[PDB]
C-alpha cells in the first residue's frame, strides 16, 4: 500500500504535503494524500481518492505548467514546476510540485510520488522568473 514505499515513510516522518497516485487506473488518479495535502486544500481523505489531482487546477492556473508536467509525466522525467491552485472553498494559494514515477524492478511505473509545498507570491515570481530566464 501507499504507505508501505520506504520514501512515503520518509516524508511523513517530516510531515511533509504529499500524494500518491496510480496510472493503472484510467486518468491517473490520487490513491492516498496527507494530512497536510489534506488541511492545505480544504478536502477531506475520501474525497481526495478517486480524482486526478488536475482538480486543484482553475482559470488563473498558468496552462504552460500544466503542459510542462504532463509532458513530464509522458516522457518518463522528474518534474517540478510552480503553479497556482485552488483549496475547496475557490481560494488560492502557490504550490511548488516535485513529481517523480516510482517503478519496479523491471522499470514499469507502479505509481507517482508528488511531494507539494506551499510557496509565498514572492517566491512564486522569483522561481517563475528564473525558470523563464533559464528557458
Ligand atoms: C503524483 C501527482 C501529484 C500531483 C499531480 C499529478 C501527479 C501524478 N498533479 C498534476 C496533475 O495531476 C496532472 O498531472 C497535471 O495537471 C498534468 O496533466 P493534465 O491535466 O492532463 O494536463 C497535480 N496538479 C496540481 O495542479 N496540483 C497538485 O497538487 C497535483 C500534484
Ligand atoms: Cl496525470
Ligand atoms: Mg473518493
Amino acid at each position: 500500500g501507499a504507505m508501505d514505499y520506504s520514501l512515503v515513510k520518509a516524508l511523513q516522518t517530516a510531515q511533509q504535503n504529499f500524494v500518491i497516485s496510480d496510472p493503472s487506473i484510467p486518468d491517473n488518479p490520487i490513491v492516498y494524500a496527507s494530512q497536510g495535502f489534506l488541511t492545505l486544500t480544504g478536502y477531506a481523505l475520501s474525497e481526495v481518492l478517486g480524482r486526478n489531482c488536475r482538480f486543484l487546477q482553475g482559470p488563473e492556473t498558468d496552462p504552460k505548467a500544466v503542459e510542462k508536467v504532463r509532458k513530464g509525466l509522458e516522457r518518463g522525467e522528474d518534474t517540478t514546476v510552480v503553479l497556482l491552485n485552488y483549496r475547496k472553498d475557490g481560494s488560492t494559494f502557490w504550490n511548488q510540485l516535485f513529481i517523480a514515477a516510482l517503478r519496479d524492478g523491471e522499470g514499469n511505473v507502479v505509481n507517482y510520488l508528488g511531494v507539494q509545498c506551499k510557496v509565498s507570491e514572492d517566491y512564486a515570481k522569483a522561481f517563475l522568473k528564473n525558470e523563464e530566464n533559464e528557458k
